[PDB]
């Protein structure tokens, strides 16, 4: 199919001829979306900047303050930092014709959009933990992490170096009491903390760690295709899902190309490519592939077991000084 972007937007994008993206989405995961978008619009040259979540925010803020050339479109899993920018005058307001059935809690009006529904999962090395040895609950994981063989064998986010690590672990801490017992077991097992999914996965795949907690199901599914010893367990006591937020730079030199790419990401065509080929867990329910809401809900025991972090200014509470102090003070004491 073809995204329902307005014909006048398509022609204005052709005049621009160019699209600059700042994205946290691994190029390995995004590449099939970029390639399909270029098939749709061969007259748009894409510059894809694969950057850390904190670095996107810092660089966009600096470039905008200096009046400098910046991104047309920002796409990031650090939901608080995306919602912060889009609620502070950095977003081009645009009603996507592809987002008409987006729930209100999946969009910041016309300022920013959910593009995914990606679970925080457990990945493990099947050579060292068999599927049946991996518990699917926080209390069961706390129990496994008491075992001497697990000491040195756990990876999780560093929520002080990854903005999305913070998004995920803060939401886990807020929603699941059992997260506290688990975080103390991170301490017991001397969990190593990583600022990126790839650094954690590299150590699970070598076997330096047996298990990684809290990383994206999308990246786990894509890595599984080339690494057969990679296992994925879905939490059945409650799964946190992030929504990667896209918005258009208000000061985009190529606003119309950004509109076409945003529409593409929200379209059936783009969400189906996520679900089927990129193995990015899609936001749209009416998709076919492995990385779908249907598949996620089946793995966790139902939709009610998924806490989907909303694309809302309410989540800026996570950036409040008192709220970061409570979370970090507890976190640092538990995992030392």
């Amino acid at each position: 199919s073809r995204p329902a972007s307005d014909p006048q937007v398509v022609e204005a994008a052709r005049k621009e001829g160019r699209l600059i993206i700042y994205s946290s989405t691994a190029q390995s995961s995004a590449q099939a979306l970029l390639d399909d978008f270029r098939k749709l619009y061969p007259f748009i040259q894409i510059e894809y900047n694969d950057l850390g979540t904190q670095a996107i925010y810092d660089r966009f803020v600096s470039e905008t303050a200096a009046g400098a050339s910046s991104a047309d479109l920002l796409w990031s899993s650090a939901m608080e930092l995306q919602v912060k920018l889009a609620s502070e005058g950095y977003a081009l307001p645009y009603d996507s014709p592809e987002a008409k059935n987006w729930p209100a809690n999946a969009r910041l009006g016309n300022l920013a959009y959910s593009t995914t529904l990606e679970p925080a999962v457990v990945v493990y090395n099947k050579r060292f933990l068999k599927p049946e040895e991996v518990p699917t609950t926080r209390e069961g994981l706390a129990r496994l992490l008491q075992e001497p063989r697990m000491r040195g064998r756990v990876a999780t986010w560093d929520p002080e170096r990854s903005a999305v690590g913070f998004t995920i672990l803060k939401a886990d801490y807020d929603r699941f009491p059992a997260f506290q017992e688990l975080a103390r077991a991170f301490g017991k097992a001397q969990a190593a903390l990583y600022s990126s999914t790839g650094a954690a996965f590299e150590k699970v795949i070598s076997g330096e760690h047996y298990l990684a907690y809290g990383f994206f199901g999308s990246y786990a599914l894509l890595r599984q295709r080339t690494v057969k010893d990679l296992g994925i367990a879905y939490l059945t006591d409650g799964t946190v899902a992030i929504q990667r937020v896209a918005f258009i730079n208000k000061r985009a030199a190529h606003p119309n190309a950004a509109k076409l790419f945003l529409d593409y990401l929200l379209s059936l065509r783009g969400q189906n490519l996520m679900a089927y080929t990129a193995l990015i867990f899609a936001r749209r329910e009416t998709v076919v592939g492995e990385a779908t809401p249907q598949a996620l809900y089946k793995a966790v025991g139902g939709k009610d077991k998924v806490y989907a972090i909303p694309v809302s200014t309410e989540i800026l509470k996570n950036l409040d000084p008192a709220e970061r102090m409570r979370f970090l003070t507890f976190w640092r004491q538990a995992v030392r």
